[PDB]
This record gives structure tokens, C-alpha cells and sequence, in this order.
């Protein structure tokens, strides 16, 4: 079947094979969407002479075919990719051993965790920069013709100089013909961070990430917050064809709050697009001045 | 959408509606396949007057479409059944509050801890006495036209007495109709568990059961052991194919085995039943006294 083809295809792109004598992996630093995430060094990685940190995804153990398939996903996007704010693809081991793809060591971790450890001392114009980082990548993804469907503040990582970088492509998808990605089961993202036609239709498109974008917004003035609070998620069927959406959080301008509402538009066509959302936020932060 | 509609029909049933002020949630069992098991006590439930200690299966933070669509699907499955030998149901609270199901609670938790936890003196008798409860149990789940699918240790529960009790429906299917039930996407059954043909043409029948049983009398007989030690997961595909099985386990007799064989053959018609294999178990046994 179709995933017994994709693992043969693999064992056959010598651009991007690293020996595993030459790995060394150390603690777990979390639990991934298809695994595990555990952090490592490389020794003589693409030409860098000496140990080089880096992170390692790798499947755990009793692993499913829809966890395989994932990690084998993420691997084929990571490998076309190239930007500034977008995790960075090293390499990986397919032989003598389990798979692992070797990725970009972030030195703070995870957005929402960096966000929960701060009051740290973070001001609103930093909070500003970090979203429109995370628009210039949208943007960059969506005009490779990717839908990365599952944005949120955990799949968000921040390195070096607090450079955010869009992490965790394993539910990603490419939409070059149609220009949207139907699911016919029922969808592994969580639902508080869904479009409501994606909730509904199972279509998710680059204005279906504008939707998570908005809740990702949400997440970043209340610093880690979680979407629709003492709401079971099986309520927002009812509630949001109804027309609520989250009300006003504190400490959050008016310009902000009506950004998010515009993302959270019933018709896709109605919401903005990435390129407009980066002139929203651009203007926030010269006028605050 | 598919489980829009679900969610909404639940919403409207009254044999298994239970008040939530009667129920009092304690410690957090596990984590299960659609979120966590929760050790809970009930008032006045099913006319047993007092409390009476139960277990709550609940939604975890974050929970996506599948595992809500899973929740609904085993109780609609545990609501059906009634055997010795498979987990009781008791209610839901579905008003007011999360939606919860409210299920037998085992005092010894499930098989797997129950073994690795021993050496608890157990004998090669009670071994078998465990595996012929569970053949029981899917020999009436088969008479009424069902497919586990999810057949391991971890999956069954030891209760008072020893008394196995299958449990962990939400990938249970119905196949009254076709005797087979056809995922055309990725499934979520760990590998090391599937059926050749459920491997590769995501088919699932009675027999992949058979299968599935055949591993778990592997890990019974290596006292919680898991399965194709030393073997990435995505190397079961080369290796089934080939004809290749897991070898003779220690402490095990040669019938014990070639029980385990059989149902690991290629061609699910060659494979037994489970009216079989509760046969061959029962014979094991009147010998060995
Ligand atoms: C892949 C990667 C990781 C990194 N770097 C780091 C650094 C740190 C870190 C924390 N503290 N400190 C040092 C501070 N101390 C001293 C207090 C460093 N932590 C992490 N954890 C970590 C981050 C992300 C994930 C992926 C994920 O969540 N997937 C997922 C999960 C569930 C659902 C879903 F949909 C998706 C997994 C784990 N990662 N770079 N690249
Ligand atoms: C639902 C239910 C639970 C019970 N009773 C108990 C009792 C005990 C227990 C342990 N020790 N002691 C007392 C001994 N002390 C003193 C040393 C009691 N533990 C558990 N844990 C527990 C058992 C099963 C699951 C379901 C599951 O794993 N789903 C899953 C997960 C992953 C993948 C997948 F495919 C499926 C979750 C948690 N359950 N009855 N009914």
C-alpha cells in the first residue's frame, strides 16, 4: 500500500544521508506529535568541523503506520525549504538503525514555553516582532503552495537572539493544483485551533492557517494563554457557526483584538491574506514609538 | 460534516445519562488512546445505592476531531456488548460539563503492568487461564460482528479474581455487512501488532485479530515483553513479507508456540478461529496436572 512504497523509496538521495557512528543523542527534550524529540550533537555535520548541537526526531516506541507516514512527510517538506524563520534540515539515518531526522537546535525551546517562564521581562513591541517574524514565514510557505495546518505557539521554536522559526511540518501538506487539501477522515489538529470550514468541510487552505494565525495572536498577548477557556471542545461546533468568538483579552489594543477578529471571518475570501497581516503588525510597531 | 452530526445526535439516550453532581473525580490512572483514564466514585449509580469506585474516560487538553470521533465510537460499542469477559459501561455525562464515560474500574490495571510486575508468583497454568478468558471474550465480540483491532496486553484489564476484561473499544468497527472494515488512510494500530494484510491493504478482519492474538500470547509467555525486540518498525514490512516470524521465546513449550505460528500465516483463511484456539488452550492445560 502507500506507505510500504514511500519507506522502499526512501532506502534509495545521498545529498542528505549522515553515518550514525558519527551521532551521539543525549536527553528527551519533549514528546512530538509522531514521537520524540531528544537532543543530540553531530560530528563533521555538512562540512562543519568539530561536534555541532542539533535535535533529533525520531519515532518512540510502539509506533503506528500513521506516525511513520508523518515523520516521512516532514522529511520531504523539510528538505525544500529554505528561510530564515523555518526550521533548518540537516540530514538523516536510514540505515543500520531506527529513523532519525536531524534538525535545528532552538536554544529557548518552544514559543508557549518560552511565553508561560515570562512576565523575563517582554514588552509589547517584542511581542509584535514575534508575530510578524511567524507572517514572514507564512508567507514564504504559502507561496511554495504549503499549507502547514497545524500553527500554533508549541509548533513555534525560538533560537538564538529570539528569532522565532516554524517548526513540526509532519501534518503539512502541498496544494500546487488545487489550492486546497481535503482530508476525508476525520483530522488530527486540535480543534480550538481550527477554521471553522475546516472544522466542518475538512478543507484547509492558506486561509484556513490565517484562522490559527489568529488564535496563535491570542496565545501570544496572553502570554501562553489557552484558546476558548472552561469551553469543552466539542462546544465549538454550536458556537462558532453561531457567530462568538473569543472576547477581548487584557492587555491587548484594540488594533490587536480587530486583527484577530478579521482572521476569524466565517467566508475564507473575507479574511486577509499573510502579505496584509505583516502591514497590520508593521504599523503597530512604528506608531507605539 | 460526518461528526457535526455525531455530536449533535448525542445531544438528544436517557438509559445512560448519569447527573454530574453525583460523580467526584480523583487520580489520573493513565493516558489513553483518545485522552486519559481517570479513577472516579459514583453516587447512586444503576440503583447500587452508596458510592461505588469506578473509572472516567475523558477528553485531554488539546484533543483533535479523531480522538473526539473515537470517544463517541466506543460508546456506541460498549453500549451494545455485555460479557464476562469485556469492560462493563455505566453511563456518560455529556451535559453541563466535558463529555465523560463512565466504565468498570480493575482493581490490578492492565495486563502488561500486571506482568512486568511479576516473576507475584505466577505459574505456566494461570498463563494459559489468562488467554482463554480473552479468546472467550473475542469469540462472543466475533458472534456479534465486530473488530477489535487494537488486540494487546496493554489493552486488557485484570480485574477481582484474576478475571481478564477486554477494553479499549474506540477503535472497534462494525463489519455486519462485508465480514471487513477498509481504512483508506493511515491507521493508528502500532505496527508490531498488524496483520500482514491490515499492513499492507489496510484490511481488517476477524482474522487480523487472530493475528494480533497471536502476539499477545508472545507477550504473556515473556511476562510483558515487547515484541520484535531489536527491530525498527519500519523493517516489518521487508521481513514479514519474507516470511519471517519471532523466534521461540524462553519458557515456552513447543505447542504453546506453534499455537503462535498459526495464527501469524500468511493466508488469513489458513490462520484458526477463536472457537479453535479456545480448544487448543483448554487441552494445555487438563495435561499439564
Ligand atoms: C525539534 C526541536 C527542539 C528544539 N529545541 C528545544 C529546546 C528546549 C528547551 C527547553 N528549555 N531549554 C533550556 C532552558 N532550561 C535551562 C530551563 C531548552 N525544549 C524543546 N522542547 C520541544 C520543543 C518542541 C517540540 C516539538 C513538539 O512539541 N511537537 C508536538 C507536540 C505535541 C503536539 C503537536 F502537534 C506537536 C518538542 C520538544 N526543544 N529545537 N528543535
Ligand atoms: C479504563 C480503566 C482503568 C481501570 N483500572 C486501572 C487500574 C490501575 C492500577 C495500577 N496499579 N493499581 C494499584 C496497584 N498499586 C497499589 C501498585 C491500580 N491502573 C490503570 N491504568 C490504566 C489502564 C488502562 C488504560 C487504558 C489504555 O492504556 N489505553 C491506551 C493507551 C495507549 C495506547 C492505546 F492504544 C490505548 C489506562 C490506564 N487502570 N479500569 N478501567
Amino acid at each position: 500500500g502507500p506507505l510500504s512504497l514511500s519507506v522502499d523509496a526512501f532506502k534509495i538521495d545521498p545529498k542528505w544521508e549522515f553515518p550514525r557512528k558519527n551521532l551521539v543523542l543525549g536527553k528527551t527534550l519533549g514528546e512530538g506529535e509522531f514521537g520524540k524529540v531528544v537532543k543530540a550533537t553531530a560530528f563533521h555535520l555538512k562540512g562543519r568541523a568539530g561536534y555541532t548541537t542539533v535535535a533529533v526526531k525520531m519515532l518512540k516506541e510502539n509506533a503506528s503506520p500513521s506516525e511513520l507516514r508523518d515523520l516521512l512527510s516532514e522529511f520531504n517538506v523539510l528538505k525544500q525549504v529554505n528561510h530564515p524563520h523555518v526550521i533548518k534540515l540537516y540530514g538523516a539515518c536510514s540505515q543500520d538503525g531506527p529513523l532519525l531526522l536531524i534538525v535545528e537546535y532552538a536554544k529557548y525551546g518552544s514559543l508557549r514555553g518560552f511565553l508561560r517562564e515570562s512576565r523575563r521581562a517582554l514588552t509589547m513591541g517584542d511581542l509584535i516582532s514575534f508575530a510578524w517574524q511567524i507572517s514572514q514565514g507564512m508567507q514564504y510557505l504559502a507561496e511554495m503552495k504549503l499549507v502547514h495546518r497545524d500553527l500554533a505557539a508549541r509548533n513555534i521554536l525560538v533560537a538564538e537572539g529570539r528569532k522565532m522559526k516554524i517548526s513540526d511540518f509532519g501534518l503539512s501538506r502541498d496544494v500546487y493544483e488545487e489550492d486546497s487539501y481535503v482530508k476525508r477522515s476525520q483530522g488530527r489538529i486540535p480543534v480550538k485551533w481550527m477554521a471553522i470550514e475546516s472544522l466542518f468541510d475538512h478543507i484547509y487552505t492558506t486561509q484556513s492557517d490565517v484562522w490559527s494565525f489568529g488564535v496563535l495572536l491570542w496565545e501570544i498577548v496572553t502570554l501562553g494563554g489557552n484558546p476558548y477557556p472552561g469551553i469543552p471542545p466539542e462546544r465549538l461546533f454550536n458556537l462558532l457557526k453561531t457567530g462568538h468568538r473569543m472576547e477581548r483579552p487584557d492587555n491587548c489594543s484594540e488594533e490587536m483584538y480587530r486583527l484577530m477578529l478579521q482572521c476569524w471571518k466565517q467566508e475564507p475570501d473575507k479574511r486577509p491574506v499573510f502579505a496584509d497581516i505583516s502591514k497590520d503588525l508593521e504599523k503597530m510597531m512604528v506608531k507605539r514609538r
